[PDB]
């Protein structure tokens, strides 16, 4: 038994709910929250920014010393850095941003590294600014992800499509 409320169950190990992830990861405090992170950690808009906005700019002093001392994340990459306020770890994760061309194959490769923790809390990869289908990443979240997955989808809209539609 775990603490997420409320969430419909798609799998034996995915489910989703209509909800803010800042405002999930506030309430629950899970172990893992990811980030819909770029390869620069320059967390600006959408999950990222609003993630960095909720710690009040120290996920991003942190990332800017990740950066400093590492380089640059791949594109399907992630790391693993502090959940702040937010949740114990927050795993910063690559998806391809379709708006910048980069290679949609590299979702499944992103949602490999969800496997590396037991549960997480956290968006689908590459939708909104991202430009992926988010019909497309949740297709790829399930037959990618075997660890237990809580996606939280923000927009109210997209959330019914992807229940009605989910195969
Ligand atoms: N890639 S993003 O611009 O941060 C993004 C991620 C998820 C949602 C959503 O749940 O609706 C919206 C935007």
């Amino acid at each position: 038994v775990n603490s997420f409320s409320g969430y419909l169950k798609l799998t034996d190990n995915v489910y989703i709910k209509n909800a803010d992830i800042v405002e999930e990861a506030k309430k629950v405090k899970p172990t893992v929250v990811v980030n819909a992170a770029n390869v620069y950690l320059k967390h600006g808009g959408g999950v990222a920014g609003a993630l960095n906005k909720a710690t009040n700019n120290a996920m991003q002093v942190e990332s800017d010393d990740y950066i400093a001392t590492n380089g640059p994340l791949k594109v399907g990459g992630s790391c693993v850095l502090s959940g702040h306020n937010l949740a114990k770890h927050c795993l910063h994760v690559v998806g391809p941003n379709v708006n910048k061309g980069e290679d949609i194959q590299l979702l499944k490769s992103a949602y490999e590294n969800f496997n590396q923790h037991e549960v997480l809390l956290a968006p689908l990869l590459s939708a909104g600014i991202f430009g992926a289908d988010p019909i497309h990443s949740l297709r790829v979240c399930v037959d990618t992800v075997r660890t237990n997955v809580y996606l939280a989808v923000f927009d109210k809209n997209l959330y019914d499509k992807l229940v009605s539609s989910f195969l």
